[PDB]
């Protein structure tokens, strides 16, 4: 039993992933099958509950085209549901990668790292923040399934249903007429999350570097309250660490948002800019 | 010649105002025609090169349904175009209101200030900000055209075009899974534009009272360099202003928004609570 996705087509069975509002199969073109698709159902009444806007992740994926970011091949839209049919990334997501590895070595880092970093240049041009950024959606593809080691993989960021746009300066005058009575912050374009983003990379590099996060917690209660109650947190960086890549986790780490790095910082950081 | 959207029409010569993206003309319901409507028309193809989706407006009025808030009513796709069939205001915009008045009283102010702080706590409680407060958005309707004076006047927000939701601490949780590689600020809901209506009420509360914005500027370039340079700024209050009611604006317009009234204050403002 196979369901239909217009030119597309998958089993109920191969779930490959699933959150509140969506589940995701892996699927295939009906007559180009090994076109392998992601193929992600979002239910409509459960997501009107929600503050999440139905076309955000869609417009988002069309404005973001790029090489690790999953591609968008079509929407098909019934009473109940809409479907995404999507880009499969054929080798899962880093979470499992890292159960299978430990851990990663500063060279395999420093790899993946410039592929998340080059997602993250196309996210910041177009004035988007991903805003929940974890290995579960960091995923990896192999063109070929020969070419299995870590020269082999791309790196493909996914799930951008929490996402959110930043406009610019003009971005406000240009749509909302003379600017005369709105708020400072507004017309400024300041924006406490706009760096969100690097702080989630900081604690996934950090799980590869080391083989856990930098702060774990039983529950997002727990993980809450130490974050509002420690104003300031030191992560623990192993002594074997490069002092360029500790740096750069230091400056990522920074739990206070207007002493973390800044994207343009992160993106010429030193660790990053390398030969082989 | 009339347009049809619906059961309501509209002629195309009834513009009531417009922006980057939308037109809204003054309508009525085909048969019961003197149930007066205002309908905006929003092209598709212009909307979807801005930041701004289809869907954000519509779910927002559904959401914020109330007194003091323009309803939404009909909702009609065409190839092009949505339209929104929504409340019709019919005594126009505060800033036309304004000039023909020049000033209001401190009495009247506090009867538009009441309705404006009872939107204000809809709004507040669904996690939504508008952005772009304004006179031009800030609607008169008179119940009875008898009824002219400020006591027949209810007051009623509109264009939610720029607006956006702010979650809640388990909005991160309930829907994100695991937030533990979520940045900080993201997981504790910390919003550096929470507060930016407050401002804008301030600015529309000093022209009421005043006669002029607070601080003009002859342009978007010259306001946001204004507010860029001067990090603290001071709005002259005339020496006759009723003392709370000069607290209540000093409050409202602080430039820097962490010194600024947050909503309960605003709220509970003994200038708002009142008899006659
Ligand atoms: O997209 C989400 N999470 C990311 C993981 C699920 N989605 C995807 N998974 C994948 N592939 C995948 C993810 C996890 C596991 C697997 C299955 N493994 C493949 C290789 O090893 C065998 C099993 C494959 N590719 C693409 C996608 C996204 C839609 C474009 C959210 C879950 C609701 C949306
Ligand atoms: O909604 C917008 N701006 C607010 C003013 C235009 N819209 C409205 N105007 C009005 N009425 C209105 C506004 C301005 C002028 C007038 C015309 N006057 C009526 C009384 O005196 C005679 C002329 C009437 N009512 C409702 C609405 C909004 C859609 C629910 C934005 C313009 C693109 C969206
Ligand atoms: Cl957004
Ligand atoms: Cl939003």
């Amino acid at each position: 039993s196979m369901e239909v996705v217009g030119d597309f087509e998958y089993s109920k069975r191969d779930l490959v992933g699933h959150g509140a509002f969506a589940v995701v199969f892996r699927g295939r073109h009906r007559q180009k099958t090994d076109w392998e698709v992601a193929i992600k159902s979002i239910n409509k009444k459960n997501l009107s509950k929600s503050q999440i806007l139905l076309g955000k992740e869609i417009k988002i994926l069309k404005e973001l085209q790029h090489e690790n970011i999953v591609a968008l091949y079509d929407v098909q839209e019934l009473p109940n549901s809409v479907f995404l049919v999507m880009e499969y990334c054929n080798g899962g997501d880093l979470a499992d990668y890292l159960q299978a590895k430990g851990t990663l070595s500063e060279d395999t880092i420093r790899v993946f790292l410039h592929q998340i970093a080059a997602a993250m240049r196309i996210l910041h041009s177009k004035g988007i923040i991903h805003r929940d950024l974890k290995p579960q959606n960091i995923l990896l593809s192999y063109a070929n399934r020969r070419k299995s080691s870590v020269s082999g993989i791309r790196i493909k960021i996914a799930d951008f249903g929490f996402a959110r746009y930043l406009h610019s300066n003009m971005m406000a005058a240009d749509l909302c007429g003379s600017p005369m009575y709105m708020a400072p912050e507004v017309i400024m374009s300041q924006h406490y999350d706009a760096k969100a983003d690097l702080w989630s990379i900081g604690t996934v590099i950090y799980q590869c570097l080391v083989g856990k996060p930098p702060f774990q917690a039983n529950s997002p209660q727990d993980l809450r309250m130490f974050y509002e109650k420690n104003r300031s947190l030191m992560p623990s960086i192993p002594r074997e660490t490069s002092p360029y890549l500790a740096n750069l986790l230091l400056g990522l780490l920074q739990r206070n948002q207007k002493d973390r790095m800044d994207f343009e910082a992160f993106f010429s950081h030193p660790f990053l800019e390398q030969g082989p």
